């Protein structure tokens, strides 16, 4: 329930939260899997139709939309594989252990593109409670996005407080129109500029991030970056 | 620690409702391209009239419509109502693949009690796997008894090594043989059948390929 809360300790509560999420995830991967077959048949139907009556504006529309669904579903299952490839068990972890590998790899990666990665303040031994892999992925996705869309530089900044950790990621690349700053976290949502880019697919990254982070009782925000591009702010509570 | 009771409450609400919100958002996003897909068939039916193919497209679109709708949110059934569409569609698909599908004995009006969709997917996955891995032929056979229904599926394709016959039902697992040419199919099957107090098994097939046997209990 998580409403296991009538009586229970915080830890027990989250395990009940972990129990629910896994079934929600089983549901999503089972439906994702099962959507593929009628879809397969539909495509055999269009194919057979194109053979009998040839190309059409209408048929072309049906075929491209069927391909959109096909693609989304494929990406949904790729995701499902990864989130269940993660065991979920929530544990106490120090911020530095949790994200140092991620940041070091990002420095290596930034260096290859010829770009620069700068850590304004590194993470310390600050206590968190959660799924280590999930929070790691949250940060690699935010920084990999930054490395990709940046023009020359990336910046990462940690901040600690009696209350929590605040992670800030910045890039000097193109921004995100103010309207889209709310929308970028919706699933399958990409900006017209990344659709013009025409590279990559999926718009799950930030949807996965927002979900994980809310599940970890924190929050995420997209803003104008002082470097001129995009700013991502993660806040997570301390565990005591 | 510093937080207001209100901040606690919102943190808590958002925390429990995030996956729900995620799934309902995924559902919304799949629904819009689908809505367009349905007007393409509609506009096409306007332009070029009825066709078997157009009918096919339309019903498949109505199925997608229903399952995406599930993302947002046991009964008594007769085996024949439960699985005939699964089988008819398996026949449609088989004809296109250039393969042959044979039903040695069809299901009758045999009482079952469970989730119709779960059991449908259970059978559909077993025969559709058989259409995939088969070389030329597939055979489906029903059997009834005072106790239950036993569905047997056979193919003439490559088999599965005896060691792997237990593993293939594990989720996200595929044999190394299949890895040269998702792995939820037989996991979905095992789950639904076990949930209906039945069982699933992989064996040697008389056709030379793989044999899958589903047993489900009858209803009182
Ligand atoms: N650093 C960035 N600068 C500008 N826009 C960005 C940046 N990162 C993301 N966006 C915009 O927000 C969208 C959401 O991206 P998100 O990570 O959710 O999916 P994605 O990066 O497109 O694909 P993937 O799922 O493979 O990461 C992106 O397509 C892009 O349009
Ligand atoms: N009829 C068959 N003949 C031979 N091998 C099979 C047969 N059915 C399943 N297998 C093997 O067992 C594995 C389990 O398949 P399962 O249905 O669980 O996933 P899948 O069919 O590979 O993928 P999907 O989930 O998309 O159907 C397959 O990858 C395949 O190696």
């Amino acid at each position: 329930q998580e409403f296991l809360a009538a009586g229970a300790s915080f830890n027990q509560m989250v395990t009940a939260l972990e129990r629910m999420m896994t079934s929600q995830q089983r549901l999503l991967s089972d439906i994702s899997h099962e959507l593929r077959t009628p879809l397969t048949r539909l495509q055999l139907g269009t194919a057979l139709l194109r053979r009998r009556s040839g190309e059409s504006k209408e048929l072309e529309r049906i075929e491209t939309e069927a391909q959109r669904l096909d693609s989304m579903i494929n990406d949904l299952l790729v995701m499902s594989r990864n989130q269940q490839k993660n065991a979920l068990v929530s544990e106490t972890i120090k911020a530095n252990q949790l994200w140092s590998e991620v940041l070091d790899n990002a420095a290596f990666e930034a260096e290859q593109m010829g770009k620069s990665l700068t850590v304004n303040f590194p993470p310390g031994p600050w206590p968190l409670y959660g799924n280590p892999n999930a929070l790691e992925s949250a940060l690699e996705n935010i920084v990999r996005n930054a490395l990709r869309y940046s023009h020359t530089k990336i910046e990462v900044g940690f901040a600690v407080d009696k209350d929590g950790i605040t992670i800030t990621v910045d890039d000097d690349g193109p921004g995100v129109s103010p309207e889209d700053r709310e929308q970028i976290f919706r699933p399958f949502y990409r900006t017209d500029e990344a659709r013009d880019r025409e590279s990559g697919g999926t718009g799950l990254g930030l949807a996965i991030v927002e979900t994980a982070i809310q599940q970890h009782r924190g929050w995420v925000k997209a803003e104008d970056s002082p470097l001129g591009g995009l700013r991502l702010v993660i806040w997570l509570p301390l565990y005591k």
